[PDB]
């Protein structure tokens, strides 16, 4: 079910990430660095447990979760959130909740590319990742 998402992925296109970060309250200097960073995202499975790594020089993250089971998460920008990841329409949907706010991180496969759509407030960011061999 999750298997076409698995592997190592490299950022190849980003649209509106500054808008998304600004909506989350990320400061200007951090948004500069982020705007020039191309993370590597690694998605692995071991039974029911998925592990999603995001690697870059200035910041790394890692989460492990079971689909459909809430987990605590501390995001790259240091929000402490309540998270759940599910499959919806073949898309891997990650919902984060904190302080009565929400943001969604939706991953969809289109023509072999992984499209990540990030929504917070009115801001909608689209980032495209391509699979490493
Ligand atoms: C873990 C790498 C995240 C992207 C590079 C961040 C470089 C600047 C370092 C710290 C600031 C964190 C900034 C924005 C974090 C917003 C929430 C996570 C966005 C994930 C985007 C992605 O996976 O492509």
């Amino acid at each position: 079910m999750v298997d076409a998402f698995l592997g190592t992925w490299k950022l190849v296109d980003s649209k509106n990430f500054d808008d998304y970060m600004k909506s989350l309250g990320v400061g200007f200097a951090t948004r500069q660095v982020a705007s020039m960073t191309k993370p590597t995202t690694i998605i692995e499975k071991n039974g029911d447990i998925l592990t999603l790594k995001t690697h870059s020089t200035f910041k790394n993250t890692e989460i492990s979760f079971k689909l459909g089971v809430e987990f605590d998460e501390t995001t790259a920008d240091d929000r402490k959130v309540k998270s759940i990841v599910t499959l919806d329409g073949g898309k891997l949907v990650h919902l984060q909740k904190w302080d009565g706010q929400e943001t969604t991180l939706v991953r969809e496969l289109i023509d072999g590319k992984l499209i990540l759509t990030l929504t917070h407030g009115t801001a909608v960011c689209t980032r495209t990742y391509e699979k490493e061999a």
